[PDB]
C-alpha cells in the first residue's frame, strides 16, 4: 500500500528543508533531547555531503520507491521503503544495494543514497537512538493509521 | 494510547516462545534473511542470559509500561514503550534507565531489561540490527489500525 503522507513529508523535509525545519518536525513526534541532537548532526551532515544534484537524485529514487509495485501492491504500507530506509539508517550496504536494484536505481541515485548512509555511519549514529524511534513513531501515528 | 496487541504479542513471544516460534512469527512481518538471522541470534541470547526469574521480572516491567499513563493517556500509541524498546535496541543505557524510572521499575526489573539490552550489544549485534524495521512493520500494520 502507498506510504503514509507524513512519512513522505518527513523524508522530503530531511532532504530539502532547513535544519530548523527538519529538527522541529522531528520534535513534533519525539522531543527527547538526544533524538533532536542526533537529528541535527545527521541533517547537517546530509546538507554538507550532498549537492543539489545529489538531493535531486535522492528524490527521484524515492519517487521510484513510492510508485513501485513492491511498495504499492503489497498488503501492508510501502514495505520496500522501510527496507531501504532501515538499511540506510543502520549502515547495511548489502541490503541497501539489493533493495535499490529492486526499484531500478540509476548509478547517480545509488551514489546519492549511499551518501545518506555514510552520514549515519561516519557520525557513529548506527548504534544511536534516532530513526528507529522517530520512523516507528511517525509510521504508527494516528495521522498514518487510518 | 494502549499498545497495539500484535506488538505486545511479539514481545511476549520474544521472551517466552521457543526460538523457532519467535522467528517464524517475525518472518510473517519481514522475511529478509538478515532479519531472521538477527532475530534468532537475539532470541538465543536472551534465552541463555535470562533466568526464568529474569523473564518474569521483564514481563512485570512490560506490564508497568503497558499500564502507565505515559503509555495509555497519551495521544499516540504507547510512547514510553517505544522509548524503552529503542533504548534497548541501541544499547543506550542512560536513556533506558531514565525511561525505567518513569515506570517505577524495581532493581530486579532493571536488571532483566539490561540483560535484553546486553544481548543487542553482545558480539557487535547493535552494529548489525536494522532496529525499527520489524517494529515499524508490526506497528504500522493493518492489524494495528
Ligand atoms: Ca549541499
Ligand atoms: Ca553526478
Ligand atoms: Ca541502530
Ligand atoms: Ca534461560
Amino acid at each position: 500500500m502507498e506510504i503514509c503522507p507524513a512519512v513522505k513529508r518527513d523524508v522530503d523535509l530531511f532532504l530539502t528543508g532547513t535544519p530548523d525545519e527538519y529538527v522541529e518536525q522531528v520534535a513534533q513526534y519525539k522531543a527527547l533531547p538526544v533524538v533532536l541532537e542526533n537529528a541535527r548532526i545527521l541533517k547537517n551532515c546530509v546538507d554538507a555531503k550532498m549537492t543539489e544534484e545529489d538531493k535531486e537524485n535522492a528524490l527521484s529514487l524515492l519517487d521510484k520507491i513510492y510508485t513501485s509495485p513492491l511498495c504499492v501492491k503489497m498488503a501492508e504500507t510501502c514495505p520496500i521503503f522501510y527496507d531501504v530506509f532501515f538499511a540506510v539508517a543502520n549502515g547495511n550496504e548489502l541490503l541497501l544495494d539489493l533493495s535499490l536494484t529492486k526499484v531500478n536505481a540509476t548509478e547517480p541515485e545509488r551514489t546519492a543514497m549511499k551518501k545518506i548512509q555514510d552520514c549515519y555511519v561516519e557520525n557513529g549514529l548506527i548504534s544511536r537512538v534516532l530513526d528507529g524511534l522517530v520512523m516507528t513513531t511517525i509510521s504508527s501515528s494516528k495521522d498514518c493509521m487510518g
